[PDB]
């Protein structure tokens, strides 16, 4: 009975898990999954999570509700080290030894060597800093309708990033914003909404005319943006940006990171060749090395066969790692050889607020809401996905 242990319960790690434990017998494998959290969230709805339009009791489910428990052992722990030699995994609650490894334990915010940034911003990473973030916006509304001299900085936010993080979130905002304006007594010509990007182009996954189309969405719902504009710190004050290489201080009481992410710290730790907690992996999902540990998720960098740059950080390619890796696992477990992964882009869909949105949807585009319903069928298939119908039915978006 051979150990597959599963580091991460997110997206790549519990669908390698619920799909493996379909195919394998009790005799054939013992499966393991550690996660820090006794549930599993749903990243991609952080942004709704983080702006506060959406509880944060519905961006998450317990885990053990989908597991075959005669055949996986949830343990819910923190995992510390990764000894890939001795094939061990020490965590918070104990040392856990394998057969195959599945390290699927996600990302966390980059601020590519900016100071302050880590520090004196939010991030949008999981419930725990959404929670945090969503009280901080309302309490700032709160506060200011308190004081009697009124500072209309409190009531300003930056947004660090205009790819599909920050305009995700900044769609949120924009639901949000003037719901707390009418509720704390203020008028939203007073609110400040900032959108900084160093880059020289807003989400560059998608065509001139769809960006163009998030642009006038956001800018007619009080959006500023400043593209093309480095972000060389960040203090208590907010984020101090370059404009024509002359240093220029933006003031906000809010100021949120959403323009980098990386893999977990524990790649650099533990793996050989690893770029901001990524590694390339072999054509079937296995590293350099090591034909018994698989790493998925924004853990990995598949380059596709024909191509030479790896394919973007994302829960849809995540997901279909985590397909290619339980098939692979029976077939090692067999005496077979592995496939080689091939991802298949199906498309996706940036929201802008509950009614609209911009994607590639079937290769071709869309906008408006035929967006913002494709984006709920693309939600509610990734909880189908990995929880089945019952599951899609009771936390889906529909
Ligand atoms: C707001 C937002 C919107 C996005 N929208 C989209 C979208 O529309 N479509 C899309 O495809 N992608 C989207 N993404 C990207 C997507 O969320 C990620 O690529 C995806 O989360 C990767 O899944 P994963 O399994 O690799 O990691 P994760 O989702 O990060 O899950 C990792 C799991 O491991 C756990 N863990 C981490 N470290 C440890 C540790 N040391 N010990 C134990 N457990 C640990 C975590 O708690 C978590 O449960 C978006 C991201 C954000 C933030």
């Amino acid at each position: 009975r051979k150990k597959v242990l599963v580091l991460g319960a997110g997206y790549a790690g519990l669908q390698t898990v619920t799909k493996l434990q379909k195919a394998i017998s009790t005799e054939e494998a013992e499966i393991t999954l550690i996660n820090k959290n006794e549930y599993h969230y749903e990243a991609t709805w952080l942004h709704e999570a983080s702006a506060g339009t959406l509880n944060y009791e519905d961006v998450l489910y317990p885990v053990e509700s989908v597991l075959k428990k005669d055949k996986v052992n949830f343990v819910q722990a923190e995992v510390t080290k990764i000894d890939r030699d001795a094939k061990k995994v020490e965590t918070n609650q104990g040392i856990y030894d394998f057969d195959i490894l599945v390290v699927a334990l996600g990302f966390v915010s980059e601020t590519f060597g900016i100071e302050g940034m880590k520090d004196h911003a939010f991030q949008i990473e999981n419930v725990i800093t959404a929670r945090e973030l969503s009280r901080h916006i309302e309490d700032k509304f709160a506060n200011y309708a308190a004081s009697k001299e009124k500072d209309d900085n409190d009531l300003s936010i930056l947004v660090g990033g205009a790819g599909f993080t920050g305009v995700s979130f900044l769609g949120e905002l924009t639901d949000r914003i003037p719901e707390l304006c009418s509720k704390y007594g203020v008028d939203q010509n007073k609110v400040k909404i900032t959108c900084v990007e160093a880059a020289p182009k807003m989400l560059p996954m998608f065509s001139e005319e769809l960006v163009n189309h998030a642009v006038s969405y956001l800018e007619d719902r009080g959006v500023e943006f400043k593209i093309a504009t480095p972000i060389v710190a960040c203090n208590e004050k907010g984020f101090v940006v370059e404009v024509d290489g002359e240093k220029q201080q933006l003031n906000a009481g809010t100021s949120v990171w959403a323009a980098g992410v990386r893999g977990s710290k524990l790649m650099e730790e533990s793996f050989e060749g690893v770029k901001r907690g990524r590694i390339v992996t072999k054509q079937d999902l296995t590293i350099n090395g090591y034909d018994n540990i698989f790493v998925i998720g924004d853990c990995s960098a598949f380059i596709p066969a024909g191509e030479e740059r790896p394919l973007p950080t994302t829960a849809q390619i995540a997901m279909q790692q985590g397909e290619s890796v339980a098939k692979n696992i029976k077939r090692i477990l067999n005496g077979e050889s592995t496939e080689e992964f091939e991802y298949v882009d199906r498309g996706t869909v940036c929201s802008l607020g509950s009614h609209d949105g911009v994607g590639m949807v079937f290769g071709k585009p869309i906008a408006g809401k035929k967006a913002a319903f494709m984006k709920k069928v693309i939600d509610t298939r990734a909880v189908f996905k990995i929880g089945g119908i019952g599951l899609a039915f009771k936390k889906g978006k529909f």
